[PDB]
């Protein structure tokens, strides 16, 4: 299977995806964000963050109040799944996670943590 991604983030506050699916074949799976556009991270930073649907509200709400500093996610937070850093326009990382912290019949959800961005930046992932 392929067992990576490449995702977008632009200055519309849009992900060019809305819903991720990861093989079971894979061990791991790698996620390549970029950020398309020219404004700053201070402003439009956008990050790929994965966790249970759960999960989600209480890592963004615990994120904003994080701060610039820590890219917007609460330290230590062992509700983050995987993560990639916090990205500007023009800048691009890339994670890998180990897909047996997944499982099949579990919602999980991806989004950006950046202040207000998840309500239009978020999407879904599932093990298949
Ligand atoms: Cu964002």
């Amino acid at each position: 299977a392929e067992c990576s991604v490449d995702i977008q983030g632009n200055d519309q506050m849009q992900f060019n995806t809305n819903a991720i699916t990861v093989d079971k074949s894979c061990k791991q799976f790698t996620v390549n964000l970029s950020h398309p556009g020219n404004l700053p991270k201070n402003v439009m930073g956008h990050n790929w963050v994965l966790s249970t649907a759960a999960d989600m509200q209480g890592v963004v709400t615990d994120g904003m109040a994080s701060g610039l500093d820590k890219d917007y996610l609460k330290p230590d937070d062992s509700r983050v799944i995987a993560h990639t850093k916090l990205i500007g326009s023009g800048e691009k990382d890339s994670v890998t996670f180990d897909v047996s912290k997944l499982k099949e019949g579990e919602q999980y959800m991806f989004f950006c943590t950046f202040p207000g961005h998840s309500a239009l930046m978020k999407g879904t992932l599932t093990l298949k």
